[PDB]
This record gives structure tokens, C-alpha cells and sequence, in this order.
């Protein structure tokens, strides 16, 4: 009588037919972030585990998301403006003025270049689900739909008319507008999609990083009693230094039993909605310059070195952060390092690394008329708000620029021009921001013992190059000495042409690498760092180590995602459980129709 | 005598400067939140007082 074993197996089929009913369900979602930086729009795709469950709705599991593709390099939104600015208000628009009224003409103009650069985005980012999805993960990814969040970095923020928001109403209008023909469920909604601010970029770039090196979590890493008698409980966190095209950004957790100056404040993370209440709380020193973007400071660097007599004589500026053979015209235009072993400078208006800047230093705009100081900060560096905007990216009194490759010079005049300038750039006092001025002030006021995570393209390639050439070790720790007796032999090459083109050749018959367009001016990024890791020496509280980073490994030791501020755009929205909830899966795709 | 306080209501929907700051008296809890909102200019000089 095997009559118990059958009646049993009628017993578990309807406890597992239960349990499935009472349980949660897990479905994956795929996630796009749109990285619209100053020159390039690029795609990023994510995947995300969501559970569902009994009277609780649908969730994220933050420590899920993983990137799956990083799309194309398209034209900068910039570009969409520029192009509708050219046919439509002149190309002369740059320089003349021009009645912004008018322009409310070329609305459907103005969507139709927009549409155009998102169809490509479009068609990129269905590539990349397509290319990267199996079928089964299809039929979850197309049936949740898929929020998109399309962020502008630097580039578009400049306008300062009616089409800078203009244009973000079109682009919502065609994300949420997606061809039926794939089937995948693109959407978005103000708040998704928008403009974000350097300071912004920092505190995202910051939840990124403990994120994915797993500091960030809902679990308190030390607990502590105040004065009161409440415990108050905090995370180990790690701080950021992020050197991107248009600025940097030094985001960090604020030393504990430290009190800021009036002046300045912590940036709480809790109080800014971009941590819930759940996670231990997050008070930062939050910093972005401007002037310390590798654009920016590029532009500004040749304007300052330039106009100093010291290394200015008839008509031939000495550049110290420039190799011995290497010469260009004098202006801050974008250098094309030809295979000639010549430089070409883009004069356009439009190509000059001073524009920013320049845009930003103006009697028709901003601040300049409302602090004294403003305008003050403006004339030193020669640009003299009142003149026009060619006159004021000009280097006067030069014709060309001569590499000296002495790096004990260039670091003198990066910490003269760009880290401790004698008049600093106007505080920025929004939410995303402490209100600090320089970098000195940082690390004088509020140094903290928190480790260090150096990151950013440009800022790695100065590492690297020096590992590379067996000057730096590969166990290079943040050694100040180390580094700048590394940098000054690889600085002191000069330019030798070969068949193959141009070549960086070392002193000693070291070796040599090639001469290029990204590598010419690298010295100064070296010196940057040295002046940056200086500063940090020389705070009360040192961080407990410093390291450069491109990508953080996961548990598997591949990286899950990639370092920026992509992470912490989605973690901000998906962490809000019920915020989330209600946009991601009851608005939804639906609430286009 | 020690310094001279100059305090008004923000103008409605004006764009304030990215340098200067309106003062909530809520975020500020110097008024509860079932109060009407009231943003502020907010300024005190030392040199403006009488002495
Ligand atoms: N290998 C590199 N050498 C020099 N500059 C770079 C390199 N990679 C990226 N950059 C620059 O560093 C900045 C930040 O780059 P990324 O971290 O790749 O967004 C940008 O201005 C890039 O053009």
C-alpha cells in the first residue's frame, strides 16, 4: 500500500501551487540612462532584479543593477541648439545678438533635430537589449517597460535663453514616443529626465562608488551615542575626487565631531532625497570647479600662463607643461596633433576650451554686475567682461606656444593658476553644494580621515603612462615624491618625428610612445595631481589611503557597472520604494496611453 | 546701535541669483509648516548699525 506516498504527492502539489501564491516573484527590468555630456550623447543600458510581492507591490534590488552596454558616442545635445541656431537665427549668433522671441517660430524645427540625434539613440539602445538579452529575459524586459533618464552634464547649460528647457520638453515628448516595431517600452517624466548641476554629478558620482564597492547599505557600519543619549549610526564611506571634461568634483563623508564654518554646510544626503530614510545617514563636503574640468582648465591654463611676463617674449609663450619640440598656435582652441608632427588649433568660437568661461565672465549675463569681486576674478584672468567674446578667449600680444617639458614649473603654475588662485571663482551655494571656493579652504577647514577613490579618464592616463614606462611602481600608493620625480623625467621627452608619425621620447633612451591629440598636454594632469595630493598632505585628518580607480569589481570580481554618475541617478529614484513604485509600474509606459 | 536688519518677502516667482539664497522660515523652523510658506531677503549689517 504505496497508497501514503501518492497521497502525499497530492499534499505538496497543493502546498507548492500555495506557496507560490503567497510568495514573491521575481521579473528582471532593463534601465537606460542617457549620458548627455558636454560633446557626446551616449546610451547606457542596465538590468535590474524586480521583486513582486503579496499587498507590497513591486521593488528593485538595488545590489542587482548591472550594466549591460554602453552605446555610441553621438553629437553632443549642444550641437542640436547650435545646428537650430545656425539655420535659424544666423550663424552670426555666437557673437551678434539675437531676439530670443523670434525664435519661438522654429519650435517644430527645433524637434525635428532633436528627433533625429534620439532616433539614433533609439535604434542604439534596442542594438544593445537585442544583442545582449535572450528570449526569455525579453518577454519580462518588454512586459515591465523601461524607464529612461536622459541627463545633461556640461554643454547645454550655457544658453541662457527659452530653448535650453525648451528642448528637454521635445526630448521627453519623443522618449516617450518610441516606435512599436521593437517592442520594448521606453518611457520618462520630468524628473527622470533633466538637467544636472557639476555638484549633482559629484554627490551621484559618490553614491556610485559605495555602492558598487558596497560601503552604502541599509546596515549601519558603526554605531555612536551623542550627548543627548540617542544612538547615532553611520556607514565607512569613501570619498571621491571625479576630474571629468568640464570640472571636478571632490565629494567626501564629513569627519565626525567636526563643525563647519557658518559659511559652508554639509550636504545630508536624507535631507536632499537622494538617500531614504533607512540608510545610516550621509553628511559631505560636496565640491565641484569649474575651472579644474580638463577642458576648462586647459583653456584657462594658456589664458593665465600666457598674459604672465615670465614666460611670454616676443610674440612666444614658454609652456612648461608643454614637451620640449612640441609647438602650436597661441590660442585655447582644440588641438589636433597631425601626423605631420605638426599641431592644428581649431579657431572656431565654438571649439575654444576658454568658451565656458568666457560665456560665464560677461556684462550681458550674470553675477559679474552683482559682486564686486565677480568681475574682479574676471579681469585677472584677462577677460574683460566688457569686450566682446572673441577679444576675451584671446591671447594678446602671442603668436605661438613652445613646450619646455620642466615639470617642477608646470606644477608651480598649476597651483598658481588653477588650484590656488589669488582671486577664487564665485561659491556656489545650491542644495547639491557645500559653498567651499577652492581646494585649499577644502583641506584647511574640512579635511576628513575617510579613504580617497581618484578617478576620471585623464586622471588615470597621468597613473598609467608612468606605470607604463617602468617610472612609477605598480604598488604606487599616492606617494607625493614618488610621483613627481616620475613626472619629471616623463616630461622632460621631446618630440621626435618619425615615419610612423610623432613620438614622446624619453630621456636615458628610456623609450618612447606616440605623440597624439588626448597624450600632448598630459604633464599638466600630472602636475594636477601632485598639487591636488599636496593639499590633501597638508589637511589636519588624512585619508586613510588614496586610490585610482576606473572600475570597481563585484562579487564575481567583474564589474557590475562602471564608475560615474549613471549608478546613482538610478538609486536615487529606485530607492523611494513607493515613489518608485507609483511612476515605474502604475503610471508606467500606460500613461502615455 | 549694532547693526541694521533688512527683511521682506521674496518677490513672487523671481529668479534669485545663484550666489544669494531666499530664507524659508519653515526649512528654518521658525514657522510650522501650517503656516503659509514664507520665503525672505534676509540681511544684517554690522557697519548699518548706529554706533
Ligand atoms: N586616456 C585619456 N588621456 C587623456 N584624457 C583622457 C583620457 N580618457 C579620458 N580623458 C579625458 O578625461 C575627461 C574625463 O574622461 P572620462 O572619465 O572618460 O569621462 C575628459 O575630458 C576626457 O576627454
Amino acid at each position: 500500500a504505496d497508497t501514503e506516498k501518492r497521497i502525499n504527492v497530492g499534499k505538496k502539489h497543493l502546498q507548492t501551487l500555495r506557496n507560490l501564491e503567497t510568495r514573491c516573484h521575481d521579473s528582471l527590468q532593463a534601465l537606460v540612462v542617457i549620458d548627455a555630456g558636454s560633446s557626446s550623447t551616449r546610451t547606457n543600458v542596465f538590468l535590474a532584479k524586480t521583486r513582486s510581492c503579496p499587498n507590497k507591490g513591486r521593488s528593485i534590488d538595488p545590489d542587482s543593477i548591472q550594466l549591460i552596454g554602453a552605446g555610441k558616442r553621438f553629437a553632443g545635445l549642444r550641437v542640436v541648439l547650435e545646428e537650430w541656431l545656425d539655420t535659424y537665427a544666423g550663424k552670426d549668433w555666437e557673437s551678434r545678438p539675437v531676439d530670443a522671441r523670434l525664435l519661438f517660430q522654429y519650435v517644430p524645427q527645433m524637434h525635428e533635430g532633436a528627433k533625429k540625434l534620439m532616433q539614433l539613440l533609439e535604434e542604439d539602445t534596442v542594438a544593445i537589449l537585442d544583442s545582449q538579452l535572450n528570449e526569455k529575459q525579453k518577454v519580462q524586459v518588454k512586459a515591465l517597460g523601461i524607464p529612461v533618464m536622459l541627463c545633461s552634464t556640461a554643454g547645454v547649460r550655457d544658453f541662457h535663453e527659452w530653448y535650453r528647457d525648451a528642448l528637454f520638453v521635445l526630448l521627453r515628448h519623443l522618449i516617450n514616443n518610441p516606435s512599436p516595431a521593437h517592442g520594448y517600452k521606453f518611457f520618462t517624466n520630468p524628473f527622470w529626465t533633466r538637467p544636472i548641476t557639476g555638484a549633482e554629478e559629484g554627490l551621484f558620482a559618490f553614491i556610485t562608488l559605495n555602492h558598487l564597492s558596497r560601503r552604502l547599505g541599509e546596515d549601519p557600519a558603526r554605531c555612536m551615542i551623542d550627548e543627548y543619549g540617542v544612538k547615532q549610526c553611520r556607514n565607512d564611506l569613501a570619498g571621491v575626487v571625479e576630474v571629468g571634461g568640464a570640472s571636478a568634483q571632490i565629494v567626501f563623508p564629513l569627519q565626525e565631531g567636526t563643525v563647519l564654518p557658518s559659511s559652508v554646510r554639509a550636504v545630508n544626503l536624507q535631507r536632499e532625497r537622494l538617500l531614504p530614510e533607512r540608510y545610516p545617514s550621509a553628511d559631505v563636503v560636496s565640491v565641484s570647479f569649474m575651472q579644474l574640468g580638463m577642458a576648462s582648465s586647459a583653456g584657462l591654463f594658456l589664458k593665465e600662463l600666457c598674459s604672465n611676463d615670465e614666460f611670454l617674449q616676443g610674440g612666444i609663450c614658454s609652456n612648461p607643461c608643454l614637451f620640449k619640440g612640441f609647438q602650436q598656435s597661441c590660442s585655447a582652441g582644440e588641438v589636433e596633433v597631425r601626423p605631420d608632427g605638426s599641431a592644428s588649433v581649431n579657431e572656431d568660437v565654438r571649439k575654444n576650451r576658454l568658451k565656458p568661461l568666457a560665456t560665464y565672465c560677461s556684462v550681458n549675463n550674470p553675477e559679474i554686475s552683482f559682486k564686486v569681486t565677480n568681475e574682479m576674478q574676471c579681469r585677472e584672468n584677462s577677460i574683460d567682461p566688457t569686450k566682446p567674446l572673441a577679444e576675451r578667449m584671446k591671447i594678446e600680444n602671442c603668436s605661438i606656444i613652445k613646450g619646455t617639458g620642466n615639470f617642477d614649473k608646470c606644477v608651480s603654475q598649476v597651483e598658481s593658476i588653477l588650484v590656488a588662485p589669488k582671486l577664487p571663482l564665485p561659491a556656489n551655494i545650491e542644495a547639491a553644494s557645500s559653498g567651499f571656493e577652492s581646494v585649499d579652504q577644502v583641506f584647511r577647514f574640512a579635511s576628513s580621515t575617510a579613504p580617497m577613490i581618484v578617478t576620471g579618464g585623464g586622471m588615470l592616463a597621468a597613473i598609467n603612462t608612468l606605470k607604463d614606462h617602468r617610472l612609477l611602481r605598480s604598488d604606487f600608493s599616492g606617494d607625493v615624491e614618488e610621483l613627481a620625480e616620475a613626472a619629471r623625467e616623463f616630461c622632460s621627452s621631446e618630440v621626435i618625428i618619425r615615419t610612423d608619425g610623432p613620438v614622446i621620447q624619453l630621456p636615458n633612451a628610456r623609450g618612447e610612445q606616440k605623440l597624439n591629440s588626448l597624450n600632448f598636454d598630459l604633464c599638466k594632469t600630472m602636475a594636477l595631481t601632485v598639487s591636488l595630493l599636496r593639499h590633501m598632505a597638508a589637511g589636519e585628518n588624512q585619508p586613510s589611503f588614496i586610490k585610482w580607480e576606473k572600475s570597481i569589481a563585484g562579487p564575481d570580481g567583474k564589474p557590475l557597472a562602471d564608475l560615474g554618475w549613471q549608478v546613482g541617478v538610478i538609486l536615487h529614484h529606485v530607492l523611494f520604494t513607493e515613489e518608485w513604485g507609483r511612476n515605474a509600474y502604475e503610471a508606467g509606459y500606460s500613461h502615455n496611453l
